């Protein structure tokens, strides 16, 4: 099972930069969402969830086919709340209907990270919408009530190693959990991409508590939370070392996250030898827009 990247006919960097800019301008405009967090974090969650269905063993799932647009995946309990991201992207897709769904969903995550002052994430076009019967079944995204061993094993399916896992989890500096979506509450309201996730893990006074949905979570005196899978990153000695590294090296974190996140978004895609090089989009700020 091979998914070959196919550039939307006639499109080049500038076409995609326009799509990036439209997302970025809407991000700036729609600032009220989720108690003024805005849509950046949910767009990053969306890009991860459309990608995180991938299975290296048979190359099913992944971002390529845009299958989040179909009911089965759209309604996955693991995707609760992502409908807000889909609705945000809908007018963008109406403006640029030439773009494939997988390209749009993944680009929305890239744009969100960058516009939230994160690292540049190189991005490649050419995901092709596939039919409804290619939609992966629910249950491929990870549980949050698990330990480090679960995390490590889960991410092997996505071909991610320890460093890649710890780096990817840094995205949890963004946004928050919502009890109605996932059965967890809290996380603050941060919408700037930093290494704060790791600093919070190492520096806060955490206490394990059972929330109003009957799930365990770690809560700090200062009002932050960690999922058990987040906290596992300081319980396992291998993960802890990497957590310390990123807490003490912002640039290293940025660079590792960028590589892991592009890899996450490209898992399952075969890029032909004469495919365009990855695009590095300018932010609105860099454009003076
Ligand atoms: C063990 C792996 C992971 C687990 C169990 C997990 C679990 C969760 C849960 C339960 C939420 C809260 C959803 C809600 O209540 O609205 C969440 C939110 C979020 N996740 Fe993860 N996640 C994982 C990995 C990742 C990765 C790899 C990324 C991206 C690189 C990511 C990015 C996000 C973002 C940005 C949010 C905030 C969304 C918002 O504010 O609406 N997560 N995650
Ligand atoms: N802000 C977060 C922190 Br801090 C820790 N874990 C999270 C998991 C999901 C969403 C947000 C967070």
């Amino acid at each position: 099972l091979v998914h070959v990247a196919s550039v939307e006919k006639g499109r080049s960097y500038e076409d995609f930069q326009k799509v990036y800019n439209a997302i970025a301008l809407k991000l700036r405009e729609d600032d009220e969402y989720d108690n003024y967090i805005g849509y950046g974090p949910v767009l990053v969650r969306l890009a991860w969830h459309i990608s995180g269905t991938w299975d290296k063993h048979d190359n099913t799932g992944g971002s390529y086919g845009g299958t989040y647009r179909f009911k089965k995946e759209f309604n996955d309990p693991s995707n609760a709340g992502l409908q807000n991201g889909f609705k945000f992207l809908e007018p963008i897709h109406k403006e640029f209907p030439w773009i494939s769904s997988g390209d749009l969903f993944s680009l929305g995550g890239v744009t969100a990270v960058q516009e939230m002052q994160g690292p540049k994430i190189p991005w490649r076009c050419g995901r092709v919408d596939t039919p409804e019967d290619t939609t992966p079944d629910n249950g491929r995204l990870p549980d949050a009530d698990k330990d480090a061993g679960y995390v490590r094993t889960f991410f092997q399916r996505l071909n991610m190693n320890d460093r890649e896992v710890v780096a990817l989890m840094g995205a949890h500096a963004l946004g928050k959990t919502h009890l109605k979506n996932s059965g967890y509450e809290g996380g603050g309201a941060n919408n700037v991409f930093t290494n704060e996730f790791y600093l919070n893990l190492l520096n806060e006074d955490w206490k394990l508590e059972k929330n109003d949905a009957n799930n365990e979570q770690w809560d700090s005196k200062s009002g932050y939370m960690m999922l058990p899978t987040d906290y596992s990153l300081i319980q396992d000695p291998k993960y802890l070392s990497i957590v310390k590294e990123y807490a003490n090296d912002q640039d290293k974190f940025f660079k590792d996250f960028s590589k892991a996140f592009e890899k996450l978004l490209e898992n399952g895609i075969t890029f032909p030898k004469d495919a365009p090089s990855p695009f590095i989009f300018k932010t609105l700020e860099e454009q003076g827009l």
